[PDB]
């Protein structure tokens, strides 16, 4: 699937940057365009893979290149005031050549938290391709203000995209490590999962149709190196992905639609594993629709299974954020 990726804020920027590197290393053809938007000048300079002409500094009149800290209200205001700066950069993207936009951002801060939903709304207003969000939730160790920002940002972001894919840092914390060291490993985990998803063969239509019901999505993932053997290995990965740690933890029962993706060398893929996998996923989810296919990749030394679950509900983490936002209103 061909994406226009826009990273918003420091986290969104680093994730999109890594996505570009991943896509390039594997010749995956995923990141057709990459743009980074920030109010902190130093953050944009630190990027490695996003073209300098696609790094947009906004809010100069308000924060003079110094960021908005964790003031997401100000983040939303600068995104609204300076949306034409962002559009300036987007105008260089060959939009006719993309299947969808993806707006990537941490929700706990200020620039991305406030600006990502503003951008998503702007994009849906002028383009007709789907606009998805990838929202990254904060660690519970960061502090109450970051949780509150995320709660408020989530409420708005989910309403402005066609679907909000979620990755929760709190479920993926790396304990013994430095903050930045933790983010480097987390960003690898993020890109390996969504990179496999966006990479009979699964086409973009199947992804778009899986996401079309809107709301929140979560991704399961398992991988391993290296006819019954093939089938059983596949069904095992499917189980490991469904029961393993999700990008956003939740009960998978009640998901609206599911998509199974198997990626690997053709000789270690077959139809039977995928068909059994789809039935098993339906048993575990009760999903309305369960699609499944593969990404044949010659020369690959790993097989990876990804399950995309769209329209998940009764998610404790989401119910927490809603409660957090509601209390702060009152
Ligand atoms: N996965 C990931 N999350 C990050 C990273 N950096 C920051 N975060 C998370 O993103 C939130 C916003 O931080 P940041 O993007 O720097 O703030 P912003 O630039 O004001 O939007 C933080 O509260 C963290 O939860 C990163 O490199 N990777």
């Amino acid at each position: 699937m061909k994406l226009a990726m826009i990273g918003f804020g420091q986290a969104g920027g680093k994730v999109v940057d890594k996505f570009v590197e991943y896509d390039r290393e594997r010749n995956a053809g995923i990141v057709r365009a990459a743009v980074a938007v920030n109010s902190a000048k130093a953050d944009l300079l630190g990027l490695k893979n996003i073209p300098k002409d696609q790094r947009v500094l906004i809010g100069q009149s308000r924060v003079k290149g110094h960021g908005v800290g964790a003031d997401n209200e100000l983040g939303a205001e600068i995104a609204e005031e300076d949306i034409d700066e962002v559009q300036g950069a987007i105008d260089s993207i060959p939009v006719h050549e993309v299947d969808a936009f993806l707006v990537v951002s941490g929700l706990g801060g200020g620039t991305g938290s406030g600006g990502a939903p503003v951008l998503a709304k702007h994009l849906k207003r002028i383009y007709t391709e789907p606009v998805y969000g990838l929202g990254i939730l904060p660690g519970s160790d960061e502090g109450g203000i970051y949780t509150l920002n995320a709660a408020r940002s989530f409420q708005t972001f989910v309403r402005e995209v066609d679907n909000l894919l979620v990755f929760d840092n709190d479920a993926w914390r790396k304990t013994g490590e430095s903050v930045q060291g933790g983010y480097d490993e987390i960003n690898e985990e993020i890109v390996n999962r969504f990179g496999v998803l966006f990479g009979s063969v699964v086409d973009s239509s199947e992804i778009i149709n899986t996401l079309a019901g809107g709301g929140v999505s979560t991704v399961g993932y398992a991988s391993e190196g290296v006819t019954a053997h093939t089938t059983n290995r596949i069904t095992s990965l499917v189980r490991k992905a469904a029961l393993g740690r999700l990008t956003l933890p939740c009960e998978i029962e009640g998901a609206e639609r599911a998509l199974l993706v198997l990626a690997g060398p053709p000789e270690h893929l077959n139809r039977k594993g995928i068909e059994r996998g789809r039935k098993w996923i339906e048993e575990q989810t009760g999903s309305m629709e369960v699609r499944g296919g593969d990404y044949p990749i010659p020369g690959a030394e790993k097989v990876a299974g990804v399950i995309l679950l769209s329209g998940v509900t009764n998610v404790p983490r989401i119910k927490e954020l809603q409660q957090v936002a509601i209390e702060a209103q009152d």
